């Protein structure tokens, strides 16, 4: 009976709180015209504070959410994305952009506390369908508000500041519904570091380990410098032509329902992982070379379905890396596990951004960091092909 309520509650401050209309426009509206910005400075000065300021937070923000009542840390997150709607609104200089992507790398951090709150609340019991309702919740949310920002943009012909402006009240509203959640009752040692040992050993673990180490850095600098890339290809002289939002709620689909796949043959595929590691990255590497090569104004759509593809295709390995993963260590490993390995990312991530793209370095315009993002994944490719050919020589013998 009561349970319903809260089971009920969750969902819909799940969905409410993802409903973020103008966050998939934030980039053109950067380079709009009531904005004096040009392209190389925020290529160049801003994404590299967002990295730098995620593998400063990071730790820190995980460790407060563990050791503290995940509440507190949910309505963090709630006010630190109203500050970064609040900063970009009123942003006047190169330095309050700096200072919005400090705070929106604050967002960032905190999304995984979410699925430890909703595991901690809940009875174990009855722990896996209530995760399943919110995932299909959060996941619904996400998926409708790029929606809803893009069709609101491309028929009723709204403008930009408008747009950020029906983004704040929602983003209001979520803090306000979020306050109110209970708090978890008590959700707060060599056994550990002996499971780590053990669980370590596993041969399977390590091959998806250096994979999520390295293709998740590769994929998320893809994924922030894609935006600044369409704006290269095409100026954004009436609002209406652009399409951001659009690509966006594709691609959530597509990972949905990609995703779903992966679930279908995630045993039946275990003996087959390397090559499928091959296949799958040289995929991602022509469409990253796709992107970087094409610069006809008129192939536009084809850019936005090579970048579909990509975060699709990049979407559909998650969950077996997931699955393999969990299977060996327990759920009070599992947080640790993945928290090591994000942070392992981040900081590879963080190297490759200051040497590429950050001034005081090579300083790279989008394009021909593109150029390299292709060779890197094309590296990465060859040697797990390499890898997976020199697996199968002794399986003849």
């Amino acid at each position: 009976r009561s349970w319903r309520h809260l089971v009920c509650y969750l969902c819909f401050y799940g969905f409410m709180a993802q409903i973020r209309p103008g966050e998939s426009f934030i980039t053109p509206y950067l380079l709009g015209p009531d904005k004096n910005f040009t392209r190389e400075q925020v290529t160049n000065e801003i994404t590299p504070v967002l990295s730098y300021s995620y593998l400063a937070v990071l730790v820190p923000v995980f460790l407060l959410t563990d050791y503290l009542r995940y509440t507190p840390v949910l309505l963090l997150q709630g006010l630190s994305f109203v500050s970064v709607w609040l900063l970009l609104l009123l942003g006047h200089s190169v330095a309050h952009m700096q200072l919005m992507e400090l705070f929106y790398s604050v967002t960032m951090a905190a999304r995984i506390a979410y699925s430890s709150y909703i595991f901690s609340l809940v009875r174990p019991a009855r722990y896996q369908r209530v995760a399943g309702y919110s995932r299909a919740a959060v996941l619904l949310g996400v998926f409708t508000s790029s929606v809803l920002g893009q069709l609101l943009v491309t028929v009723g012909r709204v403008s930009f500041s408008t747009l950020n402006y029906i983004s704040l009240a929602f983003l209001t509203f979520s803090v306000v519904l979020a306050l109110f959640l209970k708090r978890p009752k008590r959700s707060l040692l060599a056994r550990m570091l002996r499971e780590l040992g053990d669980s370590l050993r596993r041969p399977q673990l390590r091959l998806w380990s250096l994979w999520w180490v390295f293709n998740s850095a590769g994929y998320y600098l893809v994924v922030y410098y894609v935006h600044i890339l369409w704006n290269e290809v095409d100026p954004t002289t009436n609002s209406a032509r652009v399409y951001n939002g659009a690509a966006d709620a594709a691609s959530t689909l597509l990972g949905a329902i990609t995703s779903f796949a992966a679930g279908f043959v995630k045993i039946r595929w275990a003996r087959w992982s390397k090559l499928l590691i091959a296949g799958v990255t040289a995929t991602q590497a022509g469409l990253v070379f796709l992107l970087a090569h094409t610069r006809h104004p008129s192939s536009i759509w084809l850019c936005y379905a090579a970048f579909v593809l990509f975060r699709g295709s990049y979407q559909f390995l998650v969950p077996i890396a997931t699955f393999q993963i969990a299977s060996s260590l327990s759920k009070e490993l599992c947080a640790l596990v993945f928290g090591v390995n994000t942070f392992f990312a981040t900081i590879v991530k963080t190297i490759i951004t200051f040497i590429v793209s950050d001034v005081r370095g090579l300083g790279l315009p989008v394009r021909k960091q593109f150029q390299l993002y292709s060779v890197y994944f094309l590296i990465l490719s060859i040697i797990y092909f390499l890898g997976a050919m020199l697996d199968g020589l002794r399986h003849c013998q």
